[PDB]
């Protein structure tokens, strides 16, 4: 999750 969201943002 941490990784995925940082890409999104
Ligand atoms: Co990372
Ligand atoms: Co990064």
């Amino acid at each position: 999750l941490a990784e995925a969201l940082h890409l999104a943002l």
